[PDB]
């Protein structure tokens, strides 16, 4: 079973005073506390045993290579992928997303074809694919919302075809929390000899993700978000489609040979997708959060996350004219409206209590138009978010409510 | 005046052994150590200001987005920018060229133009402008070397005409060492209507660096070079010049605005080219090795580096069949290879002996092409480095030549 004491005390931002008052962070959605194991990894290798990584003859540099391809694996494990070198190092998702959709995209989308997006996407899974259809010629199709926030799953009929290259869709949403039930849509994708990728972003802190499972071709997640550094993301890619795949950006890491009578030819994937000095602090503290997350058990999280959610959903019965948007099995955040005012406002008054949510569009404009309001104000209900951070918020919204109804 | 031992004071990697024996890390040219000033500017961070930074109306957002737009405030007058607003922060070097070649290149270089790069660079300002030529339908024109590794300046006649759009030149070479003349040279571009980038991933940490005064269109360097975290590097542009380029990568905090029916807008560079959540670790300590690197002086680094340089090459002459490429004066580093041992075999036995150089073709086949070598070994001599370690690499490659000879 699972102990929010003890995992807190680990997080040393969570001891933080905002405003004079005891921090309540509740917008681990858009970015995660890290925790002084994740911290302290990184510092350690940068004051231990730094140096460049090109397999690099000298022994820092020969173990500081070793050590960056053990996170390769032991991300390739914590995903199920089922060889390390499946999966690439990216900047993040954002990053990971603009690779597809400019190398795998630009030689698979033609002129005439389709490709399916979902109208709760981020904005990183979307204006790649508006732009790679601008570039080739292609349509943009869109699975709409029901009112609940989940899929018209009804739609996709009309959607897929013998022209549909690719199914780009969320496995979370970063607004909603609605999970999508994607085993079953990369099955249709599948049977139209259509790709799927996913984006995971908000799906790989919250309970154990299995690639070979699902099935999907690519998978993106970012690690800022799994209680790891900035800087980092992973992509996962099919070994049968990812070695197909066409170099992106250009230099040194990436080329096998540079010649400037005979032209340049380039390395093998994964490596060749991973151009420059990689961010080896970054890859090192990404490892060390994967083992956190693994030491806890992300079945215990999901379990703690799921209890902590019921009971918010429950406490927050009891604010007036509070309005919450997408479906009541959400995962991680709860979206909502406060009567008539601006959720900047709600926002601004809640930090003045020292509690931390997000306001505006949540970089999903889209959505926030399917629901006829500029912006959200959003929550995020973490593994070391408590009990009483909920009543903190119901009774801070209750607060505005009065102030200023 | 500069006192080398409180400086390596600061670097906790330097008490390291290897193989049982003290570290002589010569390979800063690949990457540099950090000191604990910047280690721990990053780690404190981390453990009590953590949010994301897209202005979020909550208290520790607004303050990290404020430190990261103050250490841009910083970046831009370490090297005397006009404004904050012309830096751009990329993932390295690499990545920033790659921005230039397709933001700026895609829209400013057409068919039956030229470009102009040297046979001294390294491979990050070589492969993109090879692309960019092949995209576009233009030709790459090449600087060649002089036997000492100066550039034919006397063949620039013959390179530049009104078709030229572009000279992507070394500030420094990560292998000769030789400072190229970029002043005038950047003089010599303008008169026809050619744009400047200047790689200056080696020259950041050896000596100032005055944007203004050289007037170049572009300039690029990497982070973890001078002294400070991975995964960050910086790229200038001249507003006027940047304030045109259109986007390159897409998604959030660089789009204005999206919609599935009306399509995508992006807000102003120089955000628009950060694509994402940022680095915030890594700017952070990027900022704080500024700091560091302006409280020593970077006049005071030129100085002692230089005569370190001076004693390094006076030692070398005791070293029989010692071979040295590149000009008397050279910044930074010393390329070399021992009678006819190859350089891989070279730096094992420094390696084993403690000692860290790099060996390879250092991301420069053209230039290894030129000398006719396959490899080279290469010392870099940066701030903390000493005069005892130039004497272990002197000794090592004579016990070398004596036992392989
Ligand atoms: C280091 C180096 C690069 C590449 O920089 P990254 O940080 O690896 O992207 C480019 N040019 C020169 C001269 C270099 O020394
Ligand atoms: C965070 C988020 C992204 C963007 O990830 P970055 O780390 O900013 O590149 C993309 N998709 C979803 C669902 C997200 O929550």
């Amino acid at each position: 079973i699972f102990s929010v004491d003890k995992v807190r005390a680990d997080f040393p931002v969570l001891s933080r005073e905002v405003n004079g008052l005891p921090l309540a962070y509740l917008d681990s959605a858009a970015s995660a506390q890290k925790p002084s194991q994740v911290i302290d990894a990184e510092a350690e290798f940068y004051r231990h045993g730094y140096a460049a990584v090109h397999r690099g003859i000298h022994t820092l540099s020969a173990q500081a290579t070793e050590k960056m391809e053990n996170v390769r694996k032991r991300a390739s494990l914590f995903i199920n992928a089922r060889s390390a070198e499946e999966l690439v190092f990216v900047r993040g998702t954002t990053a990971g997303i603009n690779l597809v959709a400019n190398s795998w995209g630009n030689s698979n989308v033609r002129a005439g074809d389709n490709i399916i997006i979902s109208q709760m996407e981020h904005h990183a899974n979307i204006v790649p694919w508006q732009m790679l259809c601008a570039r080739v010629g292609a349509e943009l199709r869109v699975i709409p919302l029901n009112p609940d926030g989940t899929l018209q799953l009804e739609t996709l009929p009309t959607l897929f075809d013998e022209k549909t290259r690719l199914l780009a869709i969320t496995h979370v949403s970063n607004v909603l929390g609605t999970e999508n039930p994607l085993a079953e849509m990369i099955t249709l994708a599948h049977q139209h000899g259509a790709k799927v990728l996913v984006d995971g972003a908000q799906a790989v802190m919250h309970h154990p993700v299995d690639v070979q499972a699902l099935d999907c071709d690519f998978y993106v997640f970012s690690g800022h978000k799994l209680y790891g550094p900035t800087g980092i993301g992973i992509l996962y890619v099919k070994e049968a489609l990812l070695q197909e795949m066409p170099p992106w950006e250009g230099g040194g890491s990436m080329i096998a040979t540079v010649s400037l009578s005979e032209g340049t030819t380039w390395t093998k994937a994964p490596w060749r997708f991973e151009a420059g000095t990689p961010n080896t602090g970054g890859i090192i503290g990404l490892g060390a959060a994967l083992e956190y997350v693994s030491a806890l058990g992300l079945n215990n999280i999901a379990e703690y996350e799921q209890n902590l959610m019921h009971y918010a959903l429950s406490q927050l019965e009891s604010v007036p004219d509070l309005t919450l948007y997408g479906p009541q099995n959400r995962l991680g955040v709860i979206a909502f409206n406060l009567g008539k005012h601006h959720a900047y406002d709600v926002g601004s008054f809640l930090d003045n209590y020292g509690i931390a949510v997000r306001t505006g569009h949540h970089c999903a404009m889209p959505l926030m138009a399917y629901y006829n309001v500029p912006a959200m104000c959003r929550a995020s209900l973490a593994m070391y978010n408590t009990h009483e951070e909920v009543d903190r918020l119901v009774t801070g919204l209750q607060r505005i409510h009065r102030l200023l109804g």
